[PDB]
Formats: C-alpha cells, sequence, structure tokens
C-alpha cells in the first residue's frame, strides 16, 4: 500500500469548492445560450501528449472580433500540466499545474502572465485540497501594490454543505470581500443560499425531473430594498443528438437556444433573446457557436 | 514490590490536566510564530546537576528589551528540583519541586517571589495528583488581600475527556471564574470543546494527516451576540532539519514561519505576519529566534 | 526496432548550429587565455546524479569579484536535466532540459530567471532539431514587452556548410537582425565566412598544423568603409600535461598563455597581453586561473 | 589512480602558513600557561558524527566571567565540516568548511556571524591552497564599509622557509598591513626572523635538548630606539602523565606552570606569573583549567 | 629521569655569586686572625637533626662582650631548614630556607627579625638561581620606610667571570648602589677586579703556591685622587694539625696569625697586629679563640 | 606507679572551666551558622609533628577580607606546643604550651603578640589546674598601663557545678568585673545559670532528644528594667554526611543552617538568616564556609 500524505474518498463524499456551490443550476441557465455573440471553438490533440485549443468570439454589441490560444502539455507519468497561452490583445502566459505530488488531493498551480501593450507582469499562486467531507484552498493574486489573497473552504456532512470565501488586500491589510454559503446536494436535485458581505443574498434550486429534463430556479435579492429578482430555466434532451433549453427571468426577458450534434465530435449551437412583452418592437439578440474535437 | 501511597498507569491513561486540554492543536497555532519579537534562547548544563537558562526578547511594538535568567538544581535520587530565578524588572525568587515523595503521581511546588521595586513579596503553592484515568489539582495563590484558589480537574475513559477549573477568592468568600471542557483524544487526533464562566465558548480540532505533516482548527465565540471567531493552522516537515508552519485567522490575518536546525542543539527560527487584504499597506509583522543549546 | 519521430546519424553528417560556426578557430583565439582576470572554477560530482559547479571571478578593471553557482540532476532514464543556479547579483533560476524524448534529435529546454534586486522575473524557451544534414532550432525570450524570437538553421553537404540566423521583435513585429554564414569543414581543417545585417563582415580559418599544433586566423571588416581587422593565433601541446598558446591582433595585441595540468583533474592556467610596441610603457595586462574536477 | 586538480606531498614538503611560522617556539612560551584566568573546557562526541566543545572563562583582572558553545559535524565522506556556535556575549554563528573537494589541497572556508546586540551582520571568505614546497592562501573580511584583504604566503626549500602577509582596505584600495618572513626547519630544531612594515622585528629559536625537554628564545625590536625585548622558555616532560614549564622576560617576569593527567581524558593546568625582584610585593597572578574530552 | 624546572651542572660550571667573587683572597686576608678580640665558638649536633651554635666575643677596644645563640633543624627530605636565633642585644628572630623544592638550583629564604629593644620588627626575603654559567639573585629589605632592593648576577665562561650588583631604595624609587666586577677563575690561581659607583675601584689575587702555601694580594683606590691601598698576605700549613699567616698592609700594619688543633674537633687561634715601625711604642693589638664541635 | 605532683580522674569527674559552662547549649546556637559571611578552612599535617591551618574570611557587612595563617609544632615526647601565627592586620606572634610537665593537670602557655603597624608588643600567660571535682585558673594580660589579672575557678559534686570568674586592673589595683555561675550536667543534658556584675542576667538548657537531635534555649535579661531575651534552636543529623539546624530569636530572627559532608576530610556549609516577618522585605543574610582537611 502507497504511503498517503492526505487522504480522501472518491466523489462525492468530498465537496465542491466554494465557487462550485450551484454549479449544476447554473449550467441550466447558462450552458447552451450564446446571445449577441459568434463563437468558434477548434480543439485538437496529438498523441504526444499534447492538446491544442483555440477561441474565437464575436460580439454583436461591439462589433469586436476577438479570440484565444492554448497548448497544453500532459506529464501524466508526474501529474504535471504546462501550458502556454496568447490572446488577441496581445496577452501572453505560461500555467503550471502540480496534482497529487506534494500528497494525495493536493492541487497547486503557478499563473504567469505579460502583457507587451504596456509591458506589465502580473501572477497568480493557487492552492486547493481536497479530502473526505472538506475542500479548502486560497489564490494569491501578485501584482503592483497587491498581493491579494482570495481564501476559501467547504464542508459537508450526509449531503448538506457550507461554506465560505474570503478577500484581503495586503497592501492595506484589510478583508475586503467576506461571503457565505449554505445547501444541500444529491444526486437527483440541489438547494443553494448565499450572501455576499451581508447586502446581497440568493440562492438557487437544481431538479432532475425526468430522464431527459433538467430544469433550476434562481433567486437573489438585496438588503435595505425590496428588489428582488428571480428566473426559471430547463434544458431537455430531445434525442441523443440534440436539445432544446429555455429561460425566464422575473424581468419578461426571455432566452431560448438549441443544440445539435452534427457529427460525433461536431456541435452547433443556436441562440436568441426576446424582450417581453415589446417584441419584436425592443432588444432582440440571437447568437451562434461551432465547436469541433479532434 | 515497593509499596504505594497511590496508583497510576504510565500515559496516556493519565489524563492531561484542565491546562494542557486541547495543548496538541494550541502548539500548531502558538509554535514556530515569533512575530513582532526577537528571541534569544540560550542553555547550558553542567554534568554537577545543575541546568542554566537564559532568554532575552525585544518587543518590536515598544522598544522595550527585557529577559529573565534562571539556574536550577536536580536531586534526581529525592525528587526535588531547586529553582534561583531573576529578570529585567528586577523580580527574583526561588521555586522548590517535589516529586513522587510523599505518593506516587504527586506533585508539590512552593513558588516565592520578590521585587525589591516596591519591596513586594507573595507566592504560590501547588499540589497537583496524577492517577489512572484522573488528573487533579489546585494552585493556591497568596499575596496581598489574597489568597487566591484556583482548582481544577480532569477524567476520562476509553479516550474521553471531561473537567473543570474554579478560582476562588477568598478575601470575599466567593467563586469568581467557572471553566468547563469536555472532548476526546487518540494518537491521531484529538477534538475540545469548552466553556467560561457561561459566556465564552470555543474548542479545537488536532490532526494528524500524514507522517510530516500536522493540521488544527481553533473556533471561539460569545454569548450574546453573533460574534464568531476561527481560524486554521498546520505544521509541515520539510525535512529532518526543517519546517514550515502557517495560519489563517478569520479575521484575514495570514501567519507563516520558518525553523532550521542549523547544527545538532542549534535553532534558527523566522517569522510574519500579514494583515490581508491590505498588504503590504497595513500592520506587517516580522520575528526572529535563535536558541542554543548545550 | 525502436520506432522513430525524427531520424539522424551519428556526429558528423549532422551540421553544427548557427551559434557554433567557426567554434573551431574561435577556441584557438579563447581558450588558455584570461587576461585581466583571476577565475576558480570547482566542479564536484556525486554517485547519486548530481553535478555541482562554482565559479568565482575577480576583474583587474573594475576591482569587483564576483561568481556563480550551479547544482545539476541527471535523469539519464528520462533524458532530463534539472539545474537550479544562484549568483552574486543575487540572480537565481531554474533550467529544465528535455533530450529525444519527444523525438530523436530534439532538445527542448526551459529557462526560468528571478532578480530580487529589482523583483524582476524573465526567462527562455528553447528549441533544437538535430537530422540529417541539418541543424535548426529557436530561442523565444519572454520579458517585459517582449518577446523576441531567435530563430536559426545550418544546412551543408559533403563538407560544406551555409546558414543563417533571424532575431525578431514580436512587440513591433518586425527583424531586427539577420546574420547569414557559409564554409566548409573537415578533420583537418574549417572555413568560415560571415555577414552580419549586411554590414559587418568576417570569417576565419582553421587549420591543424602537426599534432601538437593547432592554427587560426580571424578576419573582420566593416561596410561603407576601409577598416579591417584581423589577426592569427596557435596553441601548442609541449607535453601531455602542458601547453602554449599565443595571438597576435592587426592593432599590435600580443596574447601570450600557458597552461599546466598539475595533477590529472587539476589544471593552472597563466596568461598576459601586451600592447606593442609601447611595452612596458603600455596597458599590459595578466591572468590567472585554477580548475579541480572531482 | 585518481586524477588530481593539483599536487603535494605529505607534510612536511609542503611548507607552515604564514601565521604557523615560529609556531613550535610560540607554543612553549603560551601552552601551559593561563596566569589571571581560570578556564574549562568540556569536549564531547557522539558516533553520528557530531562533536561539541564547550569552554568557561574567568579573568581575574575585569571580575567578568565569559565563555562559548560549538557543535560540529563532520562529513567525512564529503570532506565538508559544519560548525554552528555561541557565546555569552549573544554573539552566534556558522561556518562551514570544504577541504579537497574542488582540488587537492585546497581548503574553503566560510564564516558568518552575528549580532543581536547591535543587530550587526559580518563574515569571512578564506581560501589556502597546500602543495609541494608552497602554502598560500588569503582571507576576506566582508563588514560595513570593507571588504578586508588578508593574503600571504611560504615558500621553501631543503628545510628553508621564506613567506610574506599582507593586508589590504578595499575601501581606500590602500595596503595597511606588509609582514615578511625567512626560516629554516627541522625535526631537532627551527629558526625564524620576521619583519612587520618594517618598523617591528623579531624572530624566534625552538630548540629540542633532550627527549622530555622542549626550549625556546623569543626575540623583538622596535625600529627608530634601541629597545630590545627578549624572553626565554622551556617544557620539561617530567613523565608520562605530567609536565613542568617556565618562562622568563627580560623585564624580570617570571611564569611558571604545571599540567597534570589526572585519568587519561582528563587534565588539571596551574600557573602563576612573579613580578621581580619586588616578590610578593608585585602584581603577582595565579591561573587554573581543567578539561576533560570524552 | 625526574622532571627539571630548571637545569645545572655540579660546581664549578656555576660561577659564584657576586658576594663571593674573590672569596678565596679574601679568606687568606681575613681567616685565621681575630685582633682585638677573644672568640668562643661551641657547636653541637643532635641526631634528632638539629644543629646547635653559640658565638661568644669580647672586643678589647670596647670592653664589650657579646654573643649570639642558634638553633637548626634540617628537613632533609623536604629541603628546608628552620632557623630560631638570639643575642644579647635582645635580638630575636626565625629564618626558614627552601632548597630544590620550587625548581632545581633554586634557593629561597624568609628572614623575620623582633628587637623588644624598641619593639621594632623587620625582616628580608632572599631568592637565589644557580644554572649553569650564571648565578643570580636578589634579597628585599622589609623596614620602615623601606623596601630596598639587592639585586645581583654573575656569568661566565671558560674561566672568565663578570657580574653587577644594584641596591634600590623602594621609598624614593631611584638606585643607591650600583656595583661591577670582572675575574678569572681556576684551580690554582683567582683574580679579580671591580668597582663600586664608578668611584671606588679595587681587586684580588689569589695563588696556589705550593702544596702547604696558599698567598694572595689586594688592591683598592680612589677615583679623583691618587691614593691607593694595598697588602700581600700568605697561609702556611705547617703541619696536618697547625697552621701560620700572615699579612702585611701598604700602611707598615703587619698582621701574624696562628691555629693549632688540640684535639681533632678542637681548634685554638692565637693572633697579633703589629703597627710598624713604632714597635712595641703604639696600637699593638692580640687576639685568641677556640672553637669546639660536637 | 609515677610520683604525682597533683591528682585528678579522667573526664568527666573534672568540671568544665568558667568559660565551658553552657559550652554545648552554645555549640547548638553557634556551629553549623555563618550568616553574612564566607569562610575558607584549609588545615594540613606532616608526619614531622607539624600542623598548618590557614583561615580566610570575608564579611559582607565590610566589605573586608581577611584571614591568619599559624603553624603548630608538637613535641609529643615533652608536652610542649610551639605557635607560629601571622595574620592580614600585619600581627604576628608566637605561642608556647606546657601540658602535665609541672604537674599533673597543669597548662601554662606564654602568648607573645607585636604588631609592626604601630611597633606595639603586648601578650599574656595562662595557668589553668584541673583536679578532681576542681577546674582554676588564670590568665595575666601584659599591655601598656596594664597588667589585667582574670582568674577563675569551678567546682562540682554529683553534676553540679558552680563557679566565678573575675577580672582586675593591677594599675587601679581594682576589681573590674564579677561573674558567678552554678548548673547541672549530665550526658543528656546541661542546666546553667549566671550573672555579670549583678546586672547582666541569663543561662541555658541543653538537651539530648532522639539519638540524630541536639536542642538548646537561651535566656537574657538586665537588672532595672523589664527586658528580657531568649531564644531556641536545634540541630538534626540529617545522615552520617549531613545535618541540618535552625534557631528563633525572640526579637523575630530565624537563622537557618545545611551542613554536608562532600568527601571524608571535606565540609560543606550554608546558612541564613531571615528577619521576621518582614521577609524578604528586610535585612536578609547569607553564609558560605567549606573547610578541608588533611
Amino acid at each position: 500500500m502507497a504511503s498517503y500524505g492526505q487522504t480522501c474518498p472518491r466523489p462525492m463524499c468530498i465537496p465542491p469548492s466554494y465557487a462550485d456551490l450551484g454549479k449544476a443550476a447554473r449550467d441550466i441557465f447558462n450552458k447552451g445560450f450564446g446571445f449577441g455573440l459568434v463563437k468558434l471553438d477548434v480543439k485538437t490533440k496529438s498523441c504526444s501528449g499534447v492538446e491544442f485549443s483555440t477561441s474565437g468570439s464575436s460580439n454583436t454589441d461591439t462589433g469586436k472580433v476577438t479570440g484565444t490560444l492554448e497548448t497544453k502539455y500532459k506529464w501524466c507519468e508526474y501529474g504535471l500540466t504546462f501550458t502556454e497561452k496568447w490572446n488577441t490583445d496581445n496577452t501572453l502566459g505560461t500555467e503550471i499545474a502540480i496534482e497529487d505530488q506534494i500528497c494525495q488531493g493536493l492541487k497547486l498551480t503557478f499563473d504567469t502572465t505579460f502583457s507587451p501593450n504596456t509591458g506589465k507582469k502580473s501572477g497568480k499562486i493557487k492552492s486547493s485540497y481536497k479530502r473526505e467531507c472538506v475542500n479548502l484552498g486560497c489564490d494569491v493574486d501578485f501584482d503592483f501594490a497587491g498581493p491579494a489573497i482570495h481564501g476559501s473552504a467547504v464542508f459537508g456532512y450526509e449531503g448538506w454543505l457550507a461554506g465560505y470565501q474570503m478577500t484581503f488586500d495586503s497592501a492595506k491589510s484589510k478583508l475586503t470581500r467576506n461571503n457565505f454559503a449554505v445547501g444541500y446536494r444529491t444526486g437527483d436535485f440541489q438547494l443553494h443560499t448565499n450572501v455576499n458581505d451581508g447586502t446581497e443574498f440568493g440562492g438557487s434550486i437544481y431538479q432532475k425531473v425526468c430522464e431527459d429534463l433538467d430544469t433550476s430556479v434562481n433567486l437573489a435579492w438585496t438588503s435595505g430594498t425590496n428588489c428582488t429578482r428571480f428566473g426559471i430555466a430547463a434544458k431537455y434532451q430531445l434525442d441523443p443528438t440534440a436539445s432544446i433549453s429555455a429561460k425566464v427571468n422575473n424581468s419578461s426577458l426571455i432566452g431560448v437556444g438549441y443544440t445539435q450534434t452534427l457529427r460525433p465530435g461536431v456541435k452547433l449551437t443556436l441562440s436568441a433573446l426576446v424582450d417581453g412583452k415589446s417584441i419584436n418592437a425592443g432588444g432582440h439578440k440571437l447568437g451562434l457557436a461551432l465547436e469541433l474535437e479532434a
């Protein structure tokens, strides 16, 4: 038996990171929609252990066309991942990730970025620990007149979750953000509630309804006022190579979308947003995306 | 077989004193850090049965430089220890300890102190009894318009602990403090919860994670309010002659430290505290300590 | 038979890199001389697969004494070399080289450097491919408001060589340097001619004369003028543990030097430069170096 | 046959360092006497490769009691010695020595010292080369507004010795001290003469007289005057575990001393100095020392 | 072989003390004559290690009869001599001598005297060192408003002698007397010349003439004048138990004397002085002495 | 049967001298304590019949360091003791004692002292007669404008004692002191009462309590007043090489002390005095003494 420097079970006795709380509900509301943009994603791999990914994007509301290119090298025998990246704003950088090299359940990542537009150099060091019933870590952001420290932890028991996230500014030695959350998760549904700085509140519901149907509800409100926001969304698997999705915001905003697999490895997504009830006499938006993986 | 005036097993079937409850977790949070101070510890011994110890200390937040010098004589054949002490505030004194002389598991200590700064004389008499599953005792503080009586006891069973601590003022014939605690201990972990006077509550978790890694969690809260405090700490053995430690407080205070053995008998410790997120724009503190044992 | 991702013969059917063109002639003019400096080179190895190297240096014309220390780890079973480095200007760094891991004849190197004097971080990624009759590659320099791209290639046939070297500045998207070279090589002699940016021209001759005698000639000139420079040098093996060298520059500068093996593994070098014809009534320089390898 | 980076014979075809010239005569005059002080030397070793040494000292003419403690680690397989040190003035430090690691006959030592009394940090780098008929080296002292360079060399032939020592101040770029010496050595006797800066002159004679008798003569004088100083000393082995010594200074100062081995590993030394002819009506001094080695 | 704290040969490779220079010539002129006095010397010894000596004396020119009594104890096993003394002027005292106890050739003596006539107490400490070719020492006289220091040394080579004697007054810190001498000695003759304070000069000749005949010459003169003094003396062994002596002074003073052994252990001496040429019509003097040793 | 000039039995049918009345009680109160002083006692003997004793002493309340040296010669075959003495105040002297030489039970002592500090000479003649049931004698003190006569006698019967002591001044022919005493003695206890000049009264009780325990009581009072003084003391043998003692004075003065034999012939004594009840806020005193007998 190999020795251990830390112990953990297989998922899902290990909780989500703070950032992942509510992810399933969020994916129903976010994935499948691309309103206002045209996106192009080309992914390829080589047997040498290198993956490539290029992502193009055109924003209808700015007229700007942008994109990012990444190359990733996977040292499977070491637990090391090396990434090279470039984008259209001439920002370039390198990322190095370490997994289970120090102790089991430990992930360490170094992110260094440079931008010749100004000559600015900056970066981040991330650390994350996964163990039975706990998911904890911290990102430290190194920049001019920084660093900033972003700590977090989630813990749980018998499907119940709770946790926090805090951001500190070391140039002031002050806390600038303090978020908290609670919830419950199982295979069929997830329930989440949270607060940001004691002022912004909200939550979400994720629910499996049928084998082909995933639904969710988002809630939000602001302390000191009577303003509340909400919405409902769903994703329906039409067939093995097709799906539809839609969502309705309390502000009468209705999103729709459709994804179709054209060929295994090839997926096409179309979507649109309508401003009710003034349609088509308002801010109608459309989107298109094509993804190809080799 | 020698006769007995009291009986006890070898540790650890004998519980910790009330004061020692949670010690392992506390050491992770306290040892290895010296923020704000420079400390110098010189220890020597002689084959005549005398040990000497001198401890220097400089506090960055006051500008004061202080220190203490002690001489200890060990009468190994009698179970008696005699200590002479002096410090920079001109306080001088004598301590006499008696171990297993009266009955097995019994420790008696006499502590007499004098300060020419005022001419004040005061002292303490301590008594502590160790037996199977019980650790009980009392310190009596003799001073002007005293004495005060500080009693305590811890008991346990199959790794479970419980106990109390009480302070009485004999000049009033009243109880002034009443502390309680419960917990569990084993080789791999310790769990402790306590209360002071029914108002201050808290606890701690000690956990061995890996052979080279010791971690802990501290909790605290105050009755009548919603104020809670907490923090997480760890100590990692980098190599046989080096270690690192760190701790994070809920108030965004991050402590770091490093200890290195320079030579067997010689240890160097460096540490610092950063006030997140305003760093370096806040109350940054550093520490340094060197210890030499002959 | 192992598969191949690239093919090459044994040297010397594989040409030198652009940087190595003319190396043999250059070594006669450079090696064996240390005018103006005192140098100390200590090299050691351990059976654990680690090599150490420390190099001290004192420059008579500045009064500065400097040096560098390196540690190298050779993963012979992987084709990987890991280097740690530090120097007197407080520059520190890490280098990782990969050889024949991707495909045969391919060398990849990652060079990361940090200097706390300013907090600056920078580095290089190098790639070099060796194949029958071709030696090609590129160094990319990543820095503030960079990167710079330094490409090169040498090719040949039946002893004949030709190649180029180009430097580009990606922050401008311009070529900044374009060097070209031609030549011929065999066991007994080498002939090289080159040009830098169409303005600086030069070349060299390497010739074996006798078993104990290596000689060479350097030539240079600048476009737009009548200024030419040249010199002649030689190295003579006096005996198995001793050698002498000398060189004469067209500007009447005469270099001399002597190397002696004191013990296998131990070499002592002395040298001097005289400013003719005003000697000793001019800028006379001396040098000394001792190298020990364990 | 192992390779060599330098060559040397066994002693004594390798001369003493400049500092060691006249050492045998000096030991007769210095060793065995401790006038005015009480000294205590405890030395111990452990099979783990660590040696410990503690030295106490009481000076009758100041009333001060002081001392030093050192720990030494011997990496016999590497040629490396690591020393940790502390003393009563709160000065602490580390020394690292390297022997025959670079090349044969080469010794390199790094000495770093810190004193919290002021917070001052300083140190030295030493280099010494031993070869047939030559002993050369240099100590560089790194301090505030330094460094100072202390160079030296001794050479010889057929028992004859000669050499020099020079100190330079790099903050001035000037020589501050220039010492020279000549002499002769054999098994039975040694003759030494020297000069410091052209002003202070002196010398010594060492002579074996009988198997149990070692004698010596010291001479000194100052340029520009008629002032001369001298003295004669001897050491006599009374028996295998006892010896006596004495010395007479031209200023009528007579030193006496006696050493006795009490047990192998245990040595006791007593000594005294009398101011002739006014005895006992003058500055009579006594000394005592005990040394124990385990 | 016993150890040595000092070394010396047997006499006569060790010179006489300053006070002993010329002693042989002086004995011819002094011994055997007792003009003007009657003397009685009784010496006894006991097997217990105690010697006694009583000396009576009557001076014809004063009419006073005096005497001294001494008791001496010889601690042969220690090298210690203890003497008790009393005389007719009521002066009493104690003397302690130490020989070869400290180091070989070293003699130390303590002389304490008391006189109830006045109640005065005073004394001397003497130190004398005998070594090959050197005889050195010092007497320190401790009295009211003293001490006085009387230093001396004699050295020689191949029969040649030279030396000095100086007296200092420590209450003034001045030299009060400075004597010098030179000479030659062998078995057959001795030659001595001296000076006291640069003013008084003189010398003597000792010569063996025949087996039964010892002769000598005394010389003296004073600086600043033409005054010289001299005389010639001789001692003749008449038979094994009888001898005659005589001396003539330049001032026409002729001394004669005769000694006879009456019985072994018993000696009778008669003598007279005649004032030439006015005899018997001048200051004629006679003497008588009897000595008995048991 | 030898003739007798006086007759007496063996002790204790012969009473103590007046000065020895109450000695056992006094020793409990005096011996074992040295408050305020450091004392050093070195005693040696030689087989030649000479004993030496040197006693050093440092008084904390004056800062003066003093001492005495004595040499004693024992003429065992004669009944004669001869003592030579010197001390730090430059007082010197001789003592001669005669025992049983005149008649049995008779002791005669001559004590002569001189001090060069003034030139003063003085002394004493003592005479003491021991017989069945009587102990009588007289000391005569001879000094300037003296002598003084100090007579005494003690007599007894069946354990009962009585006696007197008187001092007369012969320069006045008057009695100056007249002391009287009565008491009882046995092996287990002693009772004593006395009066000095009819004004000072007191007494003591000595009692053996246990084999290892000796106790006593002191009483005193002054005629004409109501002032009384008293105290209680004890000595306890802790073991064959250790003892403790203590005493309490009516004026709240508590003395403590401890003696330990370190080695046969070597004894170490520590002691202290505390001023009750103001401790430690009063005239606390400590003492130390070491005695070595060879």
